[PDB]
């Protein structure tokens, strides 16, 4: 996350980590004790995930470590314009929840008027290296219009732009899978934008979380 700052240790206990080869790869979403919610484009082999992490220099009390027993990735996710960019994890054991490692109830309605958001993660901050802190920003959801002009003929209904055209706070490498937070529900996933991060111009681009209701709910409950 780019042009943003450090965020507090208890605001985000719905945060997950994703690690293949030892390197983190993308954020994540607790959204029930057996699931986390992530980014298609995050199916890498052998996922570690990491709950109650807020330093990943240290180790801490708080944190839990999973492997993945299924990775559901949505049937229509389509690699080359990341259409329906979203992908189910299901956790080896129930995650063991506390103050620092909670679900985060997901945004049904498409038509939620809070366009004021938040948006977390580990990914790669102004200076181009990776945190060990976690990082938070406060961005806006743009109009389907803005973003559109920002990347012509790219921008499905499956998709929801946020940004800051006054500082250039964006999501960046490292955070993609990870939440925009709008009146505490997840509204969306991190799932691309442009190069370098944090232009004025042209905003990240979001996984539209409220499209998928069905689908996560009948995937959960699957046999
Ligand atoms: N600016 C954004 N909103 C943004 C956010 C997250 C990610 C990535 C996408 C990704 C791809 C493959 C595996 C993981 C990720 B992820 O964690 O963040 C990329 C992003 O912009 C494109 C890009 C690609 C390459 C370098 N810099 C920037």
């Amino acid at each position: 996350l780019v042009h943003g700052g450090p965020c507090d240790k208890t605001s985000h206990p719905y945060q997950a980590a994703l690690y293949t080869s030892g390197h983190l790869l993308c954020g994540g979403v607790l959204i029930h004790p057996l699931w986390v919610l992530t980014a298609a484009h995050c199916k890498k082999p052998n996922l570690q995930v990491f709950l109650g992490k807020h330093n990943l220099g240290q180790q801490e009390s708080s944190q839990e470590q999973s492997s993945v027993v299924r990775a559901v990735i949505h049937p229509d996710y389509d690699a080359a314009s990341h259409d329906q960019d979203i992908m189910l994890l299901r956790l080896a054991r129930p995650a063991k929840l506390s103050e620092l490692i909670q679900p985060l109830p997901l945004e049904r309605d498409c038509s939620a008027q809070t366009t004021s958001c938040h948006i977390l993660g580990w990914g790669k901050t102004a200076d181009g290296d990776f945190p060990d802190t976690i990082q938070c920003a406060y961005i806006h959801l743009v109009s389907r219009e803005e973003c559109e002009h920002a990347y012509p003929g790219q921008i499905t209904q499956n998709m929801l732009c946020a940004g800051d055209e006054k500082y250039g706070k964006d999501s960046c490498q490292g955070d993609s899978g990870g939440p925009l937070v709008c009146g505490d529900h997840l509204r969306g996933l991190v799932s691309w934008g442009d190069y370098p991060c944090g232009s004025k111009e042209r905003p990240g681009v979001y996984t539209n979380v409220c499209r998928y209701t069905n689908w996560i709910q009948k995937t959960i409950q699957a046999k």
